[PDB]
């Protein structure tokens, strides 16, 4: 080895000894030191054996063949120099590896390998660098090389086709070839799919079988019950031994890629080197920039493997942790569960376990970015001189900036989360009280207080915009600043350091690379600071008590047996059944008797194992059906419900729903059986809720059945009815076990045993006859009593953003990116001055203008961030503003034809993306824009030939930026829409956990929940595909303008100054980076400009009349005496109300009466104007009603609706929203609604605060609420609308308002008899028109 052939010369040859020694040695070393480590993959990974066929044993033969040809050499050897026995003896026993290899690479199935390629590639390589040696020197062993190498050659040929193999759509990554696997190959054909047809749920690939829920929620499980048994527990141990494994193949491609992507400015300091040193052999500079295409080449294939490993990681994480907590949530005991609210268990998995798996992605850094930028530190301390201290300044001042930053951040993100949690609820309100908050004109008085706290949120991002713009300064201008401090520092320490290319493109590459780990460490350390409260609550929730599950004796088919058996609701906590014992035989029906708090639902909570039993022996003998107090109700449809996961039989179901009478209710339900009932869907009263309980327990067909009070909510015929045709002994259950909880004698006579007992306390327990005649404890108590989205809604944004904060942010980055090339241009030309006297004569002016232009570069950075997030608080603002009124000012109509779901969803989540997610999206894209565009401006530039690389790659960049937006805006759209019915089914079992596990359908549900999690997981693996995808092939576009950038800066060195290549190579390697972050940005940008399109829908529907017209307004006492005339009347909705001509004197007491479905209440709304007359002329005294602008004639017109809506807030608010009467007038009100005694009780005198819906008050205070209402209104025209506290509602009614006119519509004819002139409605029309005492 000497430079003079190797190097120097215009034919790089290799020596005749280093071709036979380390050229055999690379190859046959690899799959050494490779051989050992692939038995523990080949071991643990296994997948059978593949069949006998032609390519595997192709591949065979060829193996034996070499291993002779590369023996036979030995031979003719044995037929002096030494080297010419080791080397083929070494390569023949290599190649009896590499055939011994493939051979159990067969029997372990692999279809395609990866080291059985590379190792063939590196062989192949050294090959032809002896072929080429061997060819320029020109029979005795050359002829055997050349034999070799073709075997070789086709070898490796064969070593690339994939093997045979050992539900359709199967994940493509079982198939694919490792060289397809490497490229992502297998989801192309999704991607494609992906832009010609829009992509549904049906054709997601299913997910491959290790990451699917049964295989990584049992190791997690068994891992945990073993830590558990070693007992103190951890979590993360044990997340260390299931995850560890995997994410191990993290570190080697991790720290392979650190290494290789310090390559790039290491062969830039060599191409800078041959640029500026003459005479040097030109193939030098193409054997330099080939280094700099192979190397930053495969960087991008071995990181978009760590990628792939930790997104992988992370999936299987929250695949495991979401079921794991489900599997935990039904053993867990209830004192356990009364420690933890509902939803926060559901936050276990809704932000909890995604906080895991976006931890995954980086927490593999905290190691890497200290290895970068020691490596980096080391690598241009070399470049320059000490300087690198002054450059380490910067960096330990921004570090603890950003730091700091991040800390302040989180506290007010969490505060600006709690304001728009706040002001959801509320939102919810008004969609909620829609119709009565417009009957009395509130809703200008609740849009102000929603724009109140719209300012207070807006505030907080109004300060997290200043800390997003220091933090995209940091991110910018970061490696600027260490890049001027060191030059600085380094150009006037003295005299004798100068700036040359050699020492300051290489240090900017340096400080490039530099850029990101210095910049996202203090992301990362914040995200394991977040996790280690988040694996804090988990395993705090995983090492709850477990429930006892032999504690209750369950022996399949004396029914069930207490003797001496006392239960707690908790360890500490006093029995609550006190040393009970009975005997309930077979077949029998027995009644828990007593007092509220006695003792009874315990019981049947304790016959369910769901006390904690102290002491004693229970042996509930065969299944047992719970029809729990608090009515359980699947949103699945009715005829599910009822059904229970079991087979349907007609005749058994036709059977049950009557007997329960819930035929009725299957008729005024929209769709029967079918409807969705519960709380998503239609809304069912508590009876009929009672009887689906009962009439899925029936369905269920157990022999024991617990009824904790299953008729407490039905009326008295229906329940009746229901005892009758379902408990009676004369019913559908005459040989079943029933033991029922009840407050009511009227079946008691009828019940085979009356368990009564008194404080918990078996008290005399018996049958009703003989437990009369003992006349003791029974006898007291019966005494008791889709396309491209369009360009105008990014001109739509523009528009609400304003036109000066939409220019001069684009024109003030604008001169960012153009003063950081000039800035890297003017370094150009510092590095290409004269060196005349070893000193840089324009060292100051040079030094000081470049500074210049980075602080420059320092205000437009700062310029540009605090431009796109003012201007989104801006446009937040507007859109906010806009929406409102346009839902405030439209009708009624729509919010029933348009779903409440919807309206909440845009209020919530639309504003969402719109304040916190666009700014920061667009930052990014339109900073990644220019950062393309100006790099490869300065590479046309220096090399104008780099031009016709630009139509190539243009088509490149096409088609894949458009296949990967058409593909990635639905997969995370499919993702998103199946992540909310996972922990919306985590609720449902969580509410109902009891009758799951009294019916014994927990395997059940914990398969459904791992199936929803597998399909949130069908379309969250493809997305993350599809990102890795899209980078590898647009990285490799990046990499060959790498490659073109220097192979033009090399055939053209004589007409550069060695002032350009390195900038042109410095930029171009920055290209990749940038380029893969421009496509990502601008297909997130797509889905969330969307949000804008979906924000101003309601900008184009039918309103209301106005409000106000002010041109015809009417005088202030506009109800002079409040006199009524519905002159022909007409009301459409064909037509409810029809030829209504009536008059309706001041101050007379009038009535309306019909039944259901006449005009009676949508006569109501024809005096408010809820619908637009189709045909009529209502005229109030002498001012005719739909001239009068709405809010005038709704505040001069009361209403007291059927259910009274008090809203969240204070008394004083409920009754006087704007606050315009006094306080002594809300005195006198509610003084005189009899309320005054009430109102005066509560601490906080009228500003009680009551909950959504008044719920801590009492439905008579809330009706006697809204009289006072009404009577602080003080208006002459006044509606009723009647359904206890009835005789005070009517009297109250009665006592003053007796001199404004009083319209009432009561189901109730008691009351309606009081009022004179009552108007009967038949079918709309006016059936009778007079007096009561004409009526009769
Ligand atoms: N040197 C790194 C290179 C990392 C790399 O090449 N890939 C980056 C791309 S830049 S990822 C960096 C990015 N930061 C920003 O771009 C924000 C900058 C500033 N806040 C602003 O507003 O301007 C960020 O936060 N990202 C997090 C996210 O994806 O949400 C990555 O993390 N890829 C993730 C992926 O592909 O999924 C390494 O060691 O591998």
């Amino acid at each position: 080895w000497e430079w003079n052939v190797t190097w120097n010369t215009s034919n790089p040859d290799f020596t005749k000894c280093f071709q036979n020694t380390v050229l055999v040695w690379v190859p046959c070393s690899y799959l050494w030191v490779c051989f050992p480590f692939y038995f523990l993959y080949l071991s643990h990974h296994d997948r059978g054996y593949i069949q006998m066929t032609h390519l595997n044993k192709a591949k065979t033969a060829l193996g034996f063949l070499l291993w002779i040809v590369c023996w036979a050499d030995l031979f003719y050897s044995f037929w002096l120099a030494p080297v010419f026995l080791v080397s083929p003896t070494l390569l023949g026993i290599t190649m009896l590896l590499a055939t011994f290899l493939i051979q159990i690479e067969r029997r372990r199935g692999v279809q395609s390998s990866g080291i059985m390629l590379t190792f063939w590639l590196i062989a192949l390589l050294c090959a032809l660098a002896i072929l080429r040696s061997k060819i320029m020197t020109a029979v005795f062993r050359d002829v055997t090389f050349y034999i070799y190498f073709s075997l070789v050659l086709i070898q490796l040929v064969l070593s690339c086709f994939s093997d045979r193999s050992p539900d359709p759509n199967p994940c493509p990554e079982s198939s694919a070839s490792f060289l397809s696997r490497i490229t992502f190959w297998w989801i192309t054909g999704m991607m494609v799919q992906g832009y010609r047809q829009p992509l549904e749920s049906t054709d997601l690939w299913s997910l491959n079988k290790e990451d699917t829920s049964e295989q990584v929620v049992p190791v997690l499980v068994k891992n945990w019950k073993k830590e558990c048994a070693k007992s103190d527990p951890s979590l993360f141990k044990v997340l260390y031994k299931t995850f560890g494994p995997y994410f191990l193949m993290s570190f080697l491609f991790k720290a392979v890629h650190d290494l290789m992507m310090f390559a790039g400015p290491e062969i830039l300091k060599l191409l800078i080197n041959f640029v500026n040193d003459k005479k040097a052999p030109e193939w030098q500079g193409y054997f330099y920039t080939a280094l700099l295409f192979i190397s930053a080449c495969l960087q991008t294939l071995v990181l978009h493997q760590y990628f792939h490993i930790c997104f992988v990681s992370g999936m299987r994480i929250k695949t495991a942790v979401i079921g794991a907590v489900y599997r935990k949530a039904l053993v867990i005991t209830n004192a356990a569960r009364k420690s933890s609210t509902v939803g926060e268990i559901v936050n276990l998995m809704s932000v909890d376990a995604q906080r895991f798996m976006d931890l995954a992605t980086y927490i593999n850094m905290i190691w890497s970015a200290p290895l970068q930028v020691i490596l980096a530190l080391y690598l241009l301390w070399l470049n320059l001189g000490p300087s690198v201290l002054a450059g380490v300044a910067v960096m330990v001042l921004m570090v603890p900036l950003n730091a700091v930053m991040a800390m302040k951040t989180k506290t007010y993100q969490v505060a600006h989360m709690k304001s728009k949690d706040n002001r959801i609820k509320l939102m919810n309100e008004i969609l909620n009280g829609i119709k009565v908050l417009k009957l009395y004109a509130w809703e200008l008085a609740f849009k102000d207080k929603v724009l109140a706290i719209r300012q207070e949120e807006l505030k907080v991002l109004k300060k997290s915009a200043y800390l997003a713009a220091v933090g995209t300064f940091t991110w910018v201008c970061t490696p600027f600043l260490v890049a001027l401090s060191t030059f600085a520092v380094y150009v006037t320490v003295d005299e004798n350091n100068i700036l040359d290319a050699q020492k300051a493109f290489v240090s900017l590459a340096l400080f490039n690379i530099l850029r990101f780990p210095l910049n996202i460490l203090p992301m990362v350390i914040s995200s394991i600071v977040q996790a280690s409260v988040s694996l804090k609550r988990l395993r705090v929730f995983l090492s709850h008590e477990d429930l006892d599950p032999d504690s209750i004796q369950r022996r399949p088919i004396n029914s069930i047996t207490v003797k001496n058996a006392t239960f707690t609701w908790a360890r500490n906590d006093p029995p609550t059944l006190h040393g009970i014992t009975f005997s309930v035989p077979e077949g029998s029906l027995v009644a828990v008797v007593g007092q509220v708090g006695c003792g009874k639902s315990s019981l049947l909570s304790a016959l369910l194992a769901e006390m904690d039993k102290v002491e004693g022996h229970v042996t509930v003998k065969g299944s047992v059906a719970y029809v729990p107090q608090q009515a359980w109700i699947q949103n699945i449809s009715l005829r599910e419900n009822i059904l229970f996961g079991r087979q349907l039989q007609e005749r058994y179901y036709k059977a049950v729903v009557e007997a329960c009478a819930l035929l009725p209710d299957l008729e005024i339900l929209p769709s029967g059986d079918r409807t969705e009932i519960g709380e998503k869907g239609v809304n069912l009263s508590g009876g009929q809720k009672q009887r689906v309980s009962l009439a899925r327990a029936v369905y269920c067909d157990s022999d024991v059945y617990l009824l904790d009070d299953p008729l407490s909510a039905v009326d008295a015929h229906v329940g009746k009815h229901i005892f009758e045709n379902v408990i009676g002994p004369k019913g559908l259950l005459k040989n079943k076990t029933r033991l029922l909880v009840t407050h009511a004698i009227s079946y008691l006579p009828q019940m085979d045993v009356i368990i009564v007992m008194s404080g918990g306390k078996i008290s005399e327990m018996g049958s009703y006859q003989e437990l009369l005649a003992r006349d003791g404890a029974f006898a007291e108590f019966l005494r008791t009593y889709t396309g491209q989205v369009k360009l105008s809604v990014y001109w739509d944004y523009m528009k609400a953003i304003g036109l000066f904060i939409s220019f001069l942010s684009i024109f003030l980055f604008l001169c960012n990116h153009v003063a950081s090339l000039v800035s890297n241009y003017w370094l150009s030309l510092w590095t290409d001055d004269p060196i005349v006297n070893g000193t840089q004569e324009h060292t100051q002016v040079r030094l000081s203008v470049y500074g210049a232009l980075g602080i420059s570069q320092g205000i437009t950075v700062f310029g540009y961030s605090m431009a796109v997030s003012i201007g989104g608080i801006f446009a937040s603002r507007r859109l906010h503003l806009d929406l409102l009124h346009n839902v405030l000012r439209s009708p009624i109509s729509f919010f029933e034809r348009t779903p409440s779901g919807n309206l909440v969803n845009r209020f919530s989540k639309e504003l969402d993306t719109v304040d916190s997610m666009i700014p920061q999206v667009i930052k990014m894209f339109m900073g990644s824009l220019f950062n393309v565009i100006g790099a490869c401006i300065i590479i046309l530039l220096a090399t104008p030939m780099a031009a016709v690389i630009i139509p190539p790659l243009g088509l490149i960049y096409f088609f894949v930026q458009r296949f990967y937006v058409a593909s990635s805006r639905q997969l995370k759209r499919l993702e998103s829409v199946s992540r909310s019915p996972v922990y919306s089914h985590f609720n449902e079992t969580l509410l109902g956990v009891s009758v799951i596990r009294a019916f014994e359908e927990q395997e059940r549900f914990i398969r459904q929940s791992d199936l929803k999690v597998d399909e949130n997981q069908k379309a969250y693996y493809p997305s993350i595909v599809a990102n890795r995808w899209l980078a590898v092939r647009l990285e490799c576009v990046g990499n060959c303008i790498v490659l073109f950038a220097s192979l033009f800066a090399v055939i053209s060195r004589h007409s550069l100054s060695a002032g350009l290549v390195g900038l042109s190579v410095s930029y171009s390697l920055q290209v990749t980076t940038y380029l893969n972050w421009l496509v990502r940005m601008s297909s997130e940008m797509e889905t969330n400009i969307v949000a804008v399109e979906r924000l101003k829908e309601y900008s184009e529907t039918e309103k209301e009349a106005p409000w106000q017209i002010q041109d015809m307004a009417p005088p202030k006492d506009w109800p002079q005496v409040g006199r009524v005339e519905f002159r022909d009347y007409g009301l459409r909705y064909d037509l409810v109300l029809k030829h209504i001509n009536v008059t309706i004197d001041g101050g007379e007491k009038v009535g309306i009466v019909g039944r259901t479905g006449a005009g009676k209440s949508s006569l109501t709304l024809g005096l408010f104007r809820i619908k637009e007359s189709a045909e009529g002329e209502i005229i109030i005294d002498d001012i005719n009603i739909a001239k009068i602008g709405l809010h005038d004639l709704r505040f001069k017109i009361t209403i007291i609706p059927q259910d009274p809506v008090l809203f969240s807030g204070s008394l004083r608010m409920n009754l006087d929203p704007f606050s315009q009467y006094s306080d002594e007038e809300v005195w006198t009100s509610l003084e005189l609604a009899h309320l005054k005694g009430f109102v005066s009780a509560l601490p906080d005198k009228l500003n009680h605060e009551c909950a959504e819906g008044g719920e801590n008050l009492s439905v008579g205070q809330r009706q006697l609420v809204c009289l006072a209402r009404a009577l602080l209104r003080k208006t002459k025209i006044l509606v009723l609308d009647e359904a206890e506290t009835d005789d005070l509602i009517q009297s109250t009614i009665r006592t003053q308002f007796d001199d404004c006119t009083v319209l009432t519509i009561a189901h109730r004819l008691n009351t309606i008899m009081d009022y004179t002139r009552v108007i009967v409605l038949d079918k709309g029309e006016i059936q009778e028109w007079g007096s009561p005492s004409d009526l009769l």
